[PDB]
């Protein structure tokens, strides 16, 4: 892979390992020191290739003194070819070594100017070359990254249309490397239901008809929800440990508006306690989805009606401690034709009950506990990281890593799956619109606070690992984040001395009001810093940064197949309105009220597709791209690394005790970013 070439200082040029990251173009490269700049040296002449590493004996007309900046400039030769660089290093005659981390694609578009990757704050600079550099950086930044709002009411995101107009460092690594309309479609093919990509109008004939398709597909767990999804341990345990354990909060007193009994509910009680005194031993918990109360159902298909609920699930922590579901009303205002099901209704309507929550939760979790709050919300952070914080900037070496492909995936979802007649049409009863109004809906009261993982768990009455044992989405979260948390703390006691250098950063105080004002609209009751002062608030800053990218995605993205290839489990639509009356339901109606064979065909495709680790991916605390250099924040990232190991170790034990083993936040199978 090494390429030495003999005529001084001897250069190093490190080329990238993506596909098409070698380049055949002219390569200029000039030093810039103190004492001077040094003459445009042209470089090799042939071709740099794909993971290859050219070094030269470069001779210079004039003593330059300590090397301060490097300019690259990639001149045409035939077409243009695109050139990753990774990096360049120095031997000065004075023996100095020095590296200059890039890990940007270099178009002959621009000039790229690298500084040595030493972190430096604006406070370190005082000398005009470095000061001149970094402004002028900045500038560049502002221009090439901006803001836009997709839809009324979003988070802003980035301004182009789609993936292509992105500014290449942004973009994927090929132009079809993450792409929907490509995975989905050979997701289906690998999956053997690639002959129902149309049937949209076609039911199952029943549950052994879907299950001839299903048994040749499943995994471990997909096929242990097929057999057990009708329990209610099943149920009530996917709101704990499923692909979307977020929604659920101790009840502190029974809502108006589901007229609930101790008699209704007598026969599930069991501490022979009255509902009411269960509320307030704190046995009894509550998923409310009231925010789909007043979303429009897709209608983009005139010959398919689909519905949505908004159901109130009331559940029950019985004496083996698992929480069980108890009561459920399937729409917000008590009334006669929205009646409250129970386990002791006839065995169909207590079904179909839990099926429309099943539902609901799945709504609720593809757009607002996926979309809105991992996605949006961390390329929120890296939109404020490009346009605030220089390359040489501590926190952009830190953050980058986790905001890796975040734009890029975003990018591509609003251009073919959640735009107008996206892909997301196809199968979601909250296509049409219905996902635009949930987002515009959550974001109302999308806080900085919810964000902040112990005291989200605190804010759900959830935290009691005493009272409430089997949440392990809570026990492996914490501690990740608190990892994640001693890691950050640590890279902010090296390079700020005090809280007020923190305060007195005026690139870090323009990223975080850059998230606030226009990220976040600069809504008020949004709770995000408007700036930040001190040490400790900066660790908790970037942790709410660095955890929403990885862990928190990772948590509600990966078990998506798991949890939702098993459709009845997880309908994305329902084809007849909720029932209004008990001792009806009969369950061929139920077959024909869950999805078509179309619409389960595209959902088992996209849910696979978004569950898929790619080959090479980055795991939490890899760092392959060296942004940093210097000693203090290498050990840290080590010591990260450890501490992570540990955790690997406690959450394998824990699950050598379990029946159905929860790993999604195992930190060797959580991705640094939100890249997919
Ligand atoms: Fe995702």
């Amino acid at each position: 892979s090494s390429h030495h070439h003999h005529h001084s200082y001897t250069v190093t040029v490190a080329t990238g390992s993506q596909e098409h990251a070698g380049t055949d173009d002219y390569i200029y490269l000039s030093l810039v020191g103190s004492a001077g700049c040094s003459e445009k040296h042209l470089l090799d002449k042939g071709s740099f290739e794909r993971g290859a590493v050219d070094s030269y004996d470069v001779t210079v007309d004039e003593e330059l003194g300590e090397i301060q900046l490097v300019r690259i400039e990639k001149r045409k030769y035939g077409s243009n070819d695109d050139w990753y660089l990774k990096y360049i290093t120095l031997k000065t005659p004075h023996g100095d070594y020095i590296e200059f981390p890039c890990y940007r694609w270099i178009t002959g578009d621009v000039e790229v100017v690298l500084r040595d990757g030493r972190a430096k704050l604006a406070r370190d600079d005082q000398i005009h070359i470095l000061k001149q550099h970094r402004r002028k950086e900045l500038e560049t930044r502002q221009k090439q990254y901006r803001w836009m709002e997709w839809n009324p009411g979003f988070p802003l995101s980035i301004d182009a249309k789609c993936h292509k107009d992105l500014p290449r460092d942004i973009q994927f690594d090929s132009e079809k490397g993450v792409d929907f309309v490509l995975n989905y479609s050979k997701a289906m093919e690998n999956l053997f239901i690639n002959r129902f990509m149309h049937m949209f109008q076609s039911s199952w004939n029943d549950f052994a008809d879907f299950e001839k398709i299903f048994v040749k597909i499943s995994n471990t767990i997909s096929e242990r929800v097929m057999n057990h999804w009708q329990e209610d341990l099943m149920f009530g345990y996917q709101f704990l440990n499923g692909a979307n354990p977020v929604l659920i909060r101790r009840c502190t007193e029974l809502p108006e508006k589901l007229p609930v009994t101790t008699e209704m509910v007598e026969c599930s009680l069991e501490r022979q306690l009255s509902l009411e005194q269960e509320v307030q031993q704190g046995n009894i918990f509550i998923v409310d989805f009231e925010l789909l109360d007043g979303i429009d159902a897709n209608k983009t298909d005139p010959c398919t009606l689909q519905f949505l609920a908004a159901p109130i699930c009331l559940l029950y922590k019985n004496l083996a401690n698992k929480i069980v579901p108890i009561a459920i009303q399937l729409n917000q205002i008590p009334g006669d034709e929205n009646p409250i099901f129970l386990p002791s209704d006839a065995k169909y309507d207590w079904l179909l009950a839990k099926i429309w929550v099943r539902s609901s939760d799945f709504h609720v979790h593809q757009t607002i506990t996926h979309l809105l709050r991992t996605h949006l919300v961390s390329e929120v952070f890296g939109i404020a990281m490009y346009r605030q914080l220089p390359a040489v900037h501590p926190i952009f070496k830190l953050l980058v890593a986790h905001v890796r492909f975040t734009i890029a995936i975003n990018t591509k979802a609003r251009e073919q799956l959640i735009c107008e007649c996206g892909l997301f049409d196809k199968a979601n009863a909250t296509g049409g619109g219905g996902h635009v109004q949930m987002v515009q809906r959550a974001m109302k009261d999308l806080t900085y606070a919810s964000l902040c993982f112990p005291e989200a768990i605190k804010a759900r009455g959830m935290e009691s690992k005493e009272d409430i044992p089997y949440y392990f989405y809570r026990d492996d979260g914490l501690l990740v984040w608190e990892a994640i948390r001693t890691f950050t703390a640590e890279v902010v006691d090296i390079y700020y001395e005090g809280d007020q250098v923190v305060e007195e950063d005026p690139e870090l105080q323009d990223f975080v009001n850059d998230v606030y004002v226009y990220g976040m609209r600069g809504r008020k009751s949004s709770g995000f810093p408007k700036s930040v002062k001190s040490r400790e608030q900066l660790s908790e800053y970037l942790t709410v940064v660095i955890f929403t990218a990885s862990a928190q995605h990772a948590a509600v993205n990966f078990g998506q197949y798991d949890w939702a290839s098993w459709i009845p489990n997880a309908p994305p639509t329902m084809r007849a309105p909720p029932p209004t009356a008990k001792g009806v339901v009969t369950i061929e109606q139920i077959v024909d009220t869950l999805p078509d064979r179309g619409r389960s065909c595209w959902h088992l495709g996209a849910v696979w597709a978004l569950s898929q680790f790619q080959e090479n991916e980055l795991f939490l605390g890899m760092y392959p791209e060296e942004h940093f250099i210097e000693k203090p924040v290498k050990e840290a990232m080590a010591r990260f690394r450890k501490n992570l190991e540990a955790i690997v170790s406690v959450i394998a034990e824990r699950n050598e005790n379990l029946q159905l083993p929860y790993y999604y936040l195992s930190p060797d199978r959580i991705p640094n970013s939100v890249a997919i």
